[PDB]
């Protein structure tokens, strides 16, 4: 049972601006995803101080990076405090709803788009690189859910059957077919080295076979 949702019209138009414009600096992609997985650590941390059985789903707090270049597919895993319902449908439009707005405001000033996440949008920069992005997430208080959406207005909500994730948010870049360099090991180090240095969990970068 899929739902087909619209994306609200501020924010089909921040991701038409990122899939057209043109801007050779896609790499902070990484960052950004980085970024969003470590905020969702500390959250389910911080929580944890005062009701340790929100760790009963996981205790180890980190990040993983799979590349696939059978799929064409780069994988940021975390284990954060994950997604319900209720966030994927409505409550981080709502916030992504102010955020583009302030960013637009800003790039007709002079601002260039890598400062999105400075606006709390960096989700989207995901499509810099990816002509289709996937998210798996689960939170404590609701079921394991899949997100997708290839841009053009819309985005899908489905119940996910697959491999149960414990607790957190999966996701998944489809890549085009020009942006391999994206799944190579020296490529994806470097970006670590360069943008996400001290990042307070520990990122493993994990090899193909
Ligand atoms: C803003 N947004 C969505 O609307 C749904 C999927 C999503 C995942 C992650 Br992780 C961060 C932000 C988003």
């Amino acid at each position: 049972e899929v739902e087909t949702f619209a994306f609200q019209a501020e924010i089909a138009q921040l991701m038409s601006l990122i899939i057209n414009t043109f801007y050779s600096n896609k790499e902070i992609f990484l960052r950004e995803l980085i970024s969003n997985s470590s905020d969702a650590l500390d959250k389910i941390r911080y929580e944890s101080l005062t009701d340790p059985s929100k760790l009963d789903s996981g205790k180890e707090l980190h990040i993983n990076l799979i590349p696939n270049k059978q799929d064409r597919t780069l994988t940021i895993v975390d284990t954060g405090i994950g997604m319900t319902k209720a966030d994927l449908i409505n409550n981080l439009g709502t916030i992504a709803k102010s955020g583009t707005k302030a960013f637009m405001e800003a790039l007709q000033a002079g601002a260039d788009i890598s400062m999105i996440g400075q606006f709390g949008v960096g989700f989207y920069s995901a499509y810099l690189v990816a002509e289709k992005v996937t998210v798996i997430t689960k939170h404590n208080d609701d079921e394991q859910y899949a997100w997708e959406s290839s841009a053009g207005g819309s985005f899908t909500v489905r119940t996910d059957t697959g491999e149960p994730m414990g607790r957190g948010t999966k996701v998944i870049l489809h890549l085009k077919e020009d942006q391999t360099e994206y799944l190579e090991e020296r490529r994806i180090k470097e970006i670590v080295k360069k943008h996400s240095q001290f990042i307070g969990y520990p990122i493993t970068l994990f090899v193909e076979k």
